[PDB]
């Protein structure tokens, strides 16, 4: 019986696997959606079965918060791994070990597993996460297969662009980021894309 | 942020490989037959190709099983879009990315042109069946390398008489096993013996 | 990539613990018997960071080897300390866990090779692989994944007192559906 | 746990058919003033017989060869010496350590891989692709033979004449291309989304 299957869960029941997202990206998703008119072809979101019966969301937090904020109750899911034989301790370890969690808060601090929110509606806003998204969307770096590429870019920017620039003027913060992305200083980042 | 759910008729799915192991197909059939919306149904990865064509990217054993059991459609998920490309380039892109596997039932390389266009035209590669069976018996580990099993099928086809495989499969499996465990097979993915 | 050289006592580790039994075994090879090359990452200062082979490099150190060839596989020396560890972590090139599998912070990663803490479950998982327990694999820190699984299921005391006994137990857990979720699992499906 | 050795570069067996000569000419001029305690180590597979197969860096070794460097350090990173020859190529292909495409992008049998660096064919588009990445039109990436996939995309869209008779027009047309929607599917793509 050869693999993943469609299922269906209440968004209020998904367990997050990261502490933060960029609310700006969330809000853009919510516009797109607010402005589009069976089950074919809604979003499917990948998930892992954890302890008790719980499903842990593995990607697409922005989209899931967007949908949740739009009043959408359910989302299609596909279980891509089954760890429900583990206790909770072991589970988080295995997840951590397999790079399926990202316990970093809105100001980029490593935090413990227990600090990972239990409901989606508790994600924190990481404004550098939004900046790093927009940067990519602008052509500042490439998508790469590395997990949490964006969060790497967000940490780079956060040490280099003033938060006050970012709330004052997003596009000027973006313009800065764009000057930095291209500099030799960002050379060590995944997806880096400039003159050698 | 992106993936959506879709459907095709299986007769419209375009394969990306030439052979499968028919024993493994029959086991998947036997199962399906024996399990109890659209919730519960199988979903398979697919790349958008030239004209409007969906190309199945993994799970050929399952797709053929399902097709041989009469099942008319399957749930899919576009995971890449190359409809902007023309035929030649698409095919080349496909290989550059190892989304294709054009080796025939006797393990020989062929040209994109030789890839079947229905699931129903897949050849039987019996050493691919032996490799699956060897994995399930715990002769080596699953591993994320694409085509791990076919790499094993090749090892075995250089070493185990084809005939033995029809005469006694369990004998072919025991042979496979004693090779899986030895240093001869150490270069293979998922290798699992004494160091 | 091109080739260089440091004193071993100058190499910066990137993990807290290694399996001391495995280290002792590696000695006995090198001892009972084409120099060794080892990948390193250039960080803050000219400074060299060892990205693998801690067991082997420590074994060399304990045998009195002064130096070791090395191959620099990445510069990060334009970064401060902090950004550096952050990057290392994101790149998964650090394993900041101690002898009991406990997450410690990047600053608690030791500065010298002989400051490596001993984890016996790393040693047991080591041995389990060599015995056909599970498959070498591309996943990073794979043996530590196995050491965590064992450490929750085999008495530390049994491990310290009788290694064969622990390994027989580990063998039996390795082939069982409880281990199915681990990298390299090799059991009857 | 790898170890070092050297080989005569004649004795090293290649693993692809083509390199970009413009890229080899470059590595030669750069190399030219610098100035074994810090030489180059290059990754190699131990093959059937005692033969050693170059795993990357053909552009570089060709450059050495052509400045009369005789040996090179090497790190044996895989051992396939227990295999027959036929098996050996097949495992090579399976692990994507060979690139049997000639200077035209055309797929050739593994028999047609040259047995000496000095027979590497010139793929002008490979050189374009190298200069393109260097201009920052796309990005390095963990994927196997990326530059080549970009050679193959440019080879389809910019006639050969512009390459031989004017490198930079060529570089420039390449750049407008690497930023467009048209290249979205390439690894490293970096244009506006």
């Amino acid at each position: 019986i050869y693999e993943p299957r469609l299922s269906r869960i209440a968004i209020d029941k998904l367990r997050p696997t990261q502490i933060a997202v960029g609310f700006r990206e969330v809000e853009l998703k919510r516009k797109e959606w607010r402005e589009t008119r069976d089950f074919l072809g809604n979003h499917i979101v990948p998930v892992v079965a954890g302890p008790k019966d719980r499903a842990y969301l593995i990607d697409h937090h922005h989209l899931v918060l967007a949908l949740s904020k739009e009043g959408v109750e359910h989302v299609l899911t596909s279980e891509v791994a089954k760890f429900s034989h583990l206790g909770k301790d072991e589970f988080w370890s295995v997840m951590d070990h397999r790079n399926l969690i990202y316990p970093f808060d809105a100001q980029g601090l490593r935090r413990q597993s227990g600090d990972i929110p239990k409901n989606i509606h508790d994600l924190e806003d990481d404004p550098f996460r939004s900046l790093a998204g927009a940067l990519r969307m602008a052509g500042g770096y490439a998508k790469v297969i590395i997990p949490f590429s964006e969060f790497g870019w967000a940490d780079f920017l956060r040490r280099r662009i003033d938060r006050d620039l970012l709330s004052d003027s997003f596009d000027d913060a973006l313009a800065e980021a764009m000057k930095l992305a291209k500099s030799r200083e960002a050379r060590h980042l995944p997806g880096w894309c400039g003159v050698e």
